[PDB]
């Protein structure tokens, strides 16, 4: 008969975008759907062997070092008053979202403090402008789970000093996106969104804000975070975020509990 | 006069192994380092921007990649029975060394739980032998620090079925490091460490071993654990660990404080 809900899902889970009611019982579905995904998982170990997240993050890498911006590497444990720092007490949303590890530290849930600190100390040894970016893990706690991942990839970048303009923050936007081969638009110190449809690829910053004094930072700058998961999902028009996160339960947007 | 200890552990600081007592005061010697270390970020920045640790996951992963090995991203933080069931219980050393994450996770001290996932998972789809790898952040609480970082970046790769002899894995292992340019000698179910003077670059096992069954695994097995910035260290003579680590006081092993 009907195929029920638990069905559903379960043959949602085999399925991918690119595939294509019938006459045709579960048992028959699935076990056609399995097959599909068995071959692309050899097909995949037979040619390129190479996982989506850590593909984008050497593509988006090998962009910016080519533009001039230095490759950053910082801690992902960092310390707790770097979250206060951030101007994130406990009336911020943010304050609730911190996974907390011991009584001194914390996971980032954001690379903006570690950049900070870059930009303030590469500011005495590099000359105007200084570029920089990082990609790396971020933790948030989210009560969401179809557009959020409570571990996610970021990719942050920053220039500070001479042309930190909003025309020229667009540009690297523009250029950067349109490198990757996602669509999107612009939502506009001054503060930028970067939209697919509803869901938001990125929030671009024109500074400077009145932040950047507890950092020691006096320059003008512009910056924007990505998050890597979520341009995968549009990228590959994934309909849950999940297809694209460090995973147990897929590779590459697969599911792996064949 | 003489300098000071406290003067002979800034000027360390400021010193690459490349680097070469005399009628010489503090303000001259720190004055000629600082401008030595700036030409070399200034050097960087202008020709390659790629940091240490991101270019060698690159190298190393370019390196399993083509040797039939395929790209694993797991999660960072895990569930906390992982650790339960890889076998360290309250009497063991690691048991101590756990950085746990409310009451249900904790950071990963070592890749093995996801890959043994991912072993039994890939077993159902992919054809013998079974080769993968990951790279990633990894967390362990720890009393020295010379050797040692809290937060560090392992390399594990397995191959599961055919093949997985003592003499493959040692194969494996002697073409690696002769293609990163690192001395090294093997100390020898079978257990192996790799070793640079007494430095353990890796520990690698071949199995099977009797906690496979906890995870599902019933083939036979060979496996290694790297240390990137143990790698590091070792390739770029670096006197101290904390050199190739995630750092805000050390870019590709140059003091950041100048
Ligand atoms: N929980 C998450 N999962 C996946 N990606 C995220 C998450 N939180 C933030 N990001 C990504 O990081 C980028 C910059 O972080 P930011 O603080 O700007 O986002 P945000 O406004 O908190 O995200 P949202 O409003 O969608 O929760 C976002 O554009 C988004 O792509
Ligand atoms: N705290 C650490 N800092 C840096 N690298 C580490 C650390 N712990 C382990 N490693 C690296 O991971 C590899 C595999 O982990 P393993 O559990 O085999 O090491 P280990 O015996 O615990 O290390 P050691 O005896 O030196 O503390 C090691 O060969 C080492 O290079
Ligand atoms: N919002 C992202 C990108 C950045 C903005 C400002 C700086 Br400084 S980094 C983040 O917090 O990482
Ligand atoms: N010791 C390292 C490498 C591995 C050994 C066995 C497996 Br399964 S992975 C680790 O625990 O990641
Ligand atoms: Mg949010
Ligand atoms: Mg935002
Ligand atoms: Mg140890
Ligand atoms: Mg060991």
């Amino acid at each position: 008969p009907a195929l029920t809900k638990s069905q559903t899902d379960r043959l949602e889970v085999l399925l991918n975008p690119k595939d294509e009611n019938s006459g045709k019982p579960f048992r028959e579905l699935e076990s056609e759907l399995l097959s599909r995904r068995k071959k692309d998982l050899q097909q995949i170990y037979a040619e390129e062997r190479e996982n989506y997240l850590g593909k984008l993050e050497r593509e988006i890498t090998r962009f910016f070092v080519d533009r001039g911006f230095l490759e950053i590497k910082s801690p992902i444990l960092i310390p707790l008053e770097y979250i206060e720092r951030m101007g994130i007490d406990n009336d911020t949303e943010l304050s609730k979202q911190i996974f907390r590890v011991d009584k001194n530290f914390c996971l980032r849930p954001m690379l903006a403090p570690n950049l900070y600190n870059y930009l303030r100390k590469l500011d005495r040894a590099l000359p105007d402008p200084i570029k920089i970016f990082e990609i790396g893990p971020c933790y948030r706690k989210e009560s969401d789970g179809k557009e959020h991942l409570e571990e996610f990839t970021m990719l942050s970048f920053i220039q500070m000093g001479s042309g930190c303009t909003r025309e020229n923050l667009e540009s690297i936007i523009t250029d950067f996106l349109n490198h990757l081969g996602i669509d999107f638009k612009i939502v506009g110190g001054d503060t930028l969104d970067v939209m697919h449809g509803d869901l938001e690829l990125s929030s671009a910053v024109v500074g400077p804000i009145p932040l950047d004094r507890e950092w020691g930072i006096d320059k003008p700058w512009i910056g924007a975070g990505f998050g890597l998961e979520r341009l995968l999902k549009v990228k590959h028009d994934f309909k849950n975020i999940k297809r694209a996160a460090r995973s147990e339960s897929y590779y590459n947007g697969i599911s792996t509990n064949l």
